[PDB]
């Protein structure tokens, strides 16, 4: 990231210091919590509201020492009252600003927020699960500001889980206790706690909401998936992403090695050395090293990150995902819950930044083969049946003689984003007791309110709606301003949290009383469906049946010989 960005965020940074100070009331209140009582302090929005927030509540014993790497255990109780009126770091990551590392291991906490602490009904619950890769994103207000929810009459709660190889390293040798998946244990528990907790926030422990985006969206679907969660709450929403994406997980057990070997360490690969080594490293030397593990194979294969979500190796008490996502989707508890998905009118956008270091990568899509599920292509990407396949994703992206960065970034929308989602709801449909699932799709642009990850993206000055676009009309953040209300921008917040809130309440998105959805009638998809039908966000909300269908069908037929593994 440029140097002028790192001076314009550092102004950010010291300005939402002042104004989030400026913001914060002496009115201070405590609540119950079954590990003891909380003090939490009132604060200010920009428009003019108000609410209770509790931050930095612990859900686990900090992960440091001999808990690296293992899974989270409950935290200790404490007599007195614990200050929660100040936020905790976040997990250590690499900053996508400066490029320094930051964070720390003692990281996994809570915030939660509401306009009223004292409701005269209990509230709708609703959990925010952060995305970046599970290797960046926080709970911080200065990227996921309460402010624009704590319009309605929910309790809002963003949690914080592990990151990166602290979050994701896996083992096989079943004797050290490191079968993987850590951070996703984290959030496990941290839902464990909202369900024993939120009843003393005013929030109703019977109607409870998660979501998330992207990496979240992933963490959300995996936490409706797994038994360990079964019955915690009772809606999900899937924001651009979802547990079979193929981003959304990864066999690394044979990384760690590498890790401690990039790390300096000095033996051999068995697991048992390599796990001891990676005890006793610095925190901030392995998160900063993360980036060189991946081999140049893996890179070609679409290997997005060497630390992630992974089929563990071997059964233990806390196991998440003892089988591949697909067989999960099979029995999932959650199947069984109102769902709400979707993704934005141009995903791949995204990978704008990408491109302009790696113009190289637009050749891709002369064969495409690259692009090809992995479970499907050969290694070497070389079998004619895989320039076979190849062939028909070209046809689906690449709209002239040669391709471009349009055709390239749209590809992406669709290996990374829409077919992964088409591949879930057609298994959920041969598994699932008849709950609905609602679809939309996010199609509102504008530039005259921006969140961070755009300076990540390089999304300044770049028409179209990337994947992320749609935070900045959930979150407040320290890039945001007061937007007069009759503007286009401020309606999006209010509908966009306005259908989130009715969801959440109803299991059911559509309400009369939200502005524009006057005409709208949005059915959930059904298994007979061979077009699906979904809400388009933009000026204007239209039920449309999605664009984005011919290209999805192209590449399902890429499985023509292979039903089996669609």
């Amino acid at each position: 990231v440029s140097l002028m960005e790192k001076l314009k965020w550092k102004i950010k940074c010291i300005e939402n210091k002042f104004l989030n100070y400026r913001l914060t009331t002496n009115e201070t209140v405590v609540a119950e919590t079954e590990y003891g009582k909380v003090k939490g302090v009132k604060r200010l929005t920009v428009y003019d509201d108000s609410y209770y927030s509790f931050e930095g509540i612990p859900y686990a014993q900090p992960p440091v020492g001999e808990l690296r790497f293992k899974a989270p255990q409950r935290p200790t109780p404490w007599d007195g009252v614990r200050d929660c009126c100040n936020h905790k770091d976040k997990s250590v990551q690499v900053d996508f600003i400066t490029g320094k590392v930051c964070g720390s291991e003692d990281c996994l906490y809570l915030s939660v927020y509401t306009n009223n602490l004292n409701p005269e009904t209990k509230r709708p619950v609703l959990v925010y699960i952060h995305g970046g890769g599970f290797i960046i994103g926080e709970n911080h207000r200065d990227m996921y500001g309460p402010d624009y929810f704590i319009k309605k009459d929910v309790v809002l709660i963003n949690i914080q889980y592990r990151l990166g190889a602290l979050g994701f390293l896996s083992l096989n040798s079943e004797d050290l206790n490191v079968p993987g998946n850590a951070g996703l244990k984290d959030q496990v528990m941290a839902l464990r706690w909202i369900k024993n907790n939120c009843a003393n926030f005013g929030g109703n422990p019977d109607n409870i909401t998660v979501f998330g985006e992207s990496a979240g969206a992933a963490s959300t679907h995996y936490m409706m998936l797994t038994e360990q969660t079964r019955g915690l709450f009772h809606r999900g929403i899937l924001m651009s992403g979802n547990a079979i994406c193929p981003w959304a997980n990864t066999q690394c057990q044979h990384r760690a090695f590498t890790l401690a070997k990039l790390a300096g360490y000095k033996g051999e690969d068995n697991d048992k050395d390599v796990l001891e080594f990676l005890m006793k490293a610095k925190p901030q030397d392995l998160i900063k090293l993360e980036e060189k593990v991946l081999t140049l194979e893996e890179r070609t294969n679409k290997v997005m990150f060497p630390f992630g979500p992974t089929v563990e190796p071997y059964q233990t008490a806390d196991c998440v995902l003892p089988k591949h996502p697909r067989e999960m989707v099979k029995t999932a508890w959650g199947n069984s819950i109102p769902t709400m998905m979707g993704n934005t009118s141009y995903e791949g956008l995204f990978f704008t930044s990408i491109l302009k270091q790696m113009p190289l990568l637009v050749k891709e899509l002369e064969t495409c083969v690259n692009f090809v599920p992995s479970e499907l292509a050969d290694a070497e990407r070389t079998a004619p049946e895989t320039l076979e396949m190849g062939a028909k994703i070209k046809k689906a992206h690449v709209t002239g003689e040669t391709p471009t960065a349009d055709n390239f970034m749209d590809l992406c929308s669709h290996f990374y984003f829409w077919f992964p989602m088409h591949r879930l709801l057609q298994l959920r449909f041969n598994h699932t007791s008849g709950t609905p699932v609602y679809l939309y799709r996010f199609d509102f642009d504008s530039e005259d309110l921006i969140n961070p990850y755009r300076i990540m993206r390089s999304g300044r000055g770049v028409k179209g709606v990337s994947h992320t676009d749609e935070l900045t009309y959930f979150f407040w953040n320290q890039l945001a301003k007061r937007m007069p209300k009759e503007s286009r921008e401020y309606k999006t917040i209010e509908r966009m949290t306005g259908i989130w809130t009715q969801f959440a309440t109803t299991g059911n998105p559509y309400s009369n009383e939200i502005e524009g959805m006057e005409n709208v009638s949005w059915d959930p998809i059904e298994k007979s469906d061979e077009v699906y039908k979904c809400l388009n966000i933009s000026d204007e909300l239209k039920m449309i049946d999605v664009p984005e269908m011919g290209k999805i069908k192209q590449w399902e037929s890429m499985f023509e010989k292979h039903r089996d593994l669609f």
